């Protein structure tokens, strides 16, 4: 249900937040 | 829970404006 | 709740460092 979606959301967050990080990084 | 939808709403408000402005992603 | 609050925090945090990383170019 409800808690169970935003729990997904949160971990497509997560990822896409991850990424970004990594992709930004400091040569 | 309503507001957490809320801040998740938000939050991915603020992830768009970054993927829009920002050359490195 | 709680858990989830604290991902909230902690992606909020991170969203901030982007926010203010440096110009890359």
């Amino acid at each position: 249900g409800s808690l169970e979606l935003i729990k997904l959301r949160i971990m497509e967050i997560e990822a896409r937040i991850a990424k970004i990080e990594k992709d930004r990084a400091i040569l």
